[PDB]
């Protein structure tokens, strides 16, 4: 509707048709946190941690691909997810590094919302995000398995 968002995954292409994002895969929505991390107790193996990132798109050439990372582990170097309005000003992207697919996750239905979509989970070991006011760019980046800003 009145947001597009896109997601560019190494070696994972998607479908789109648009001119910045050609071939990247169309999100139907996503998200994300980082928290403290109070669940495991201080000797564990195992501070602040980030659950996975989770996107849903409809079912596309991504997911073959994406079903096949998931079952073999295979890292991903990075991925680009952008948010934009609608003005076509991408005023907001994600560049995460060291990736794995953790979960895949199709569904389908007759109705014709639902349709035939898929949730997805990336593991993510490096966040930045680029957010640009409209008018000069905020970023800020950190690296989990570091432990240290970027």
């Amino acid at each position: 509707m009145a947001y597009d968002i896109f997601l560019k995954i190494d070696g994972i292409d998607g479908e789109s048709m648009d001119d910045k994002h050609k071939n990247e895969i169309e999100v139907l929505s996503w998200r994300w946190n980082i928290h403290q991390e109070s669940t495991m107790h201080a000797g564990s193996g195992l501070k602040v941690s980030v659950t996975n990132l989770d996107f849903d798109h409809y079912i596309d050439r991504a997911s073959p691909n994406l079903f096949k990372y998931c079952a073999s582990g295979k890292h991903i170097p990075q991925a680009i997810l952008v948010m934009r309005k609608a003005n076509p000003l991408e005023y907001l992207k994600y560049t995460f590094t060291d990736l794995i697919v953790a979960v895949v996750s199709p569904s389908g239905s007759h109705d014709g919302e639902i349709a035939s979509r898929e949730t997805v989970e990336l593991s993510f070991s490096t966040v930045k995000q680029e957010y640009v006011v409209q008018g000069g760019t905020i970023t800020a980046g950190y690296d989990f398995k570091a432990n240290k800003e970027i």
